[PDB]
């Protein structure tokens, strides 16, 4: 079942006075409004019921995920201030929507496996390197690719804020490790992976 965000989104969408192109970023604006608000509550959940070493790691992965939303605010502006049209407003509105969702969904996951019996445990795992993982190696692989591709067509007074973003993603990505499946922390990557290529093909120096 679709979760009644997006099931609002969807009908949003079609209403009359939102059919122009502010009306449709405005639909897009409330929904991640309403995702953010779930990711705060599924925070909310977890930190309840967690046991406690799982607890202290979603607590260090959500403060690194602040951290980064802080910064890549900063790279999308950086890239999409090169562009011109509403093609690029809007894939702009959904750059900052589904990260949002994106949070919630794993927060609400952790939350609802510790709250049932017996899942609470091995909730923290030991990490090991993502070099024995081929998926892990080949996701890294594409994500430095598409990261350096999109640091040469930037313009040079906004390289930093790759820079700085990437980093803070990395720190998360890191902190998510113990927490998650390996199939989880691999598709952290390839969700990173799409982010930087969507930017090496957008960005105009």
């Amino acid at each position: 079942m679709a979760d009644p965000i997006d099931v609002a989104m969807r009908q949003c969408l079609a209403r009359r006075d939102r059919s122009s192109t502010a009306g449709q970023i405005q639909c897009m604006d409330e929904a991640r409004q309403q995702w953010q608000g779930e990711v705060d509550a599924a925070y909310q959940r977890l930190v309840k019921t967690a046991p406690a070493d799982a607890r202290r790691g979603w607590q260090e992965s959500q403060r690194r995920w602040l951290a980064w939303r802080k910064d890549e605010a900063h790279l999308v502006r950086a890239v999409y201030e090169t562009t011109q049209g509403t093609m690029y407003a809007m894939a702009s509105a959904d750059m900052r929507l589904q990260p949002v969702r994106e949070r919630a969904l794993a927060l609400r996951g952790a939350a609802d496996r510790y709250a049932q019996p017996g899942g609470g445990k091995g909730a923290v795992h030991r990490v090991r390197p993502c070099m024995r993982d081929a998926a892990c190696e080949h996701a890294l692989f594409d994500m430095n690719r598409y990261y350096e591709k999109l640091r040469a067509r930037m313009p040079a007074d906004s390289r930093q804020t790759l820079v700085a973003a990437q980093r803070e993603w990395a720190a998360f990505s890191d902190a998510m490790t113990p927490l998650v499946s390996e199939g989880e922390r691999v598709d952290l990557i390839g969700a990173r992976v799409a982010t930087l290529k969507r930017f090496s093909e957008t960005v105009n120096n």
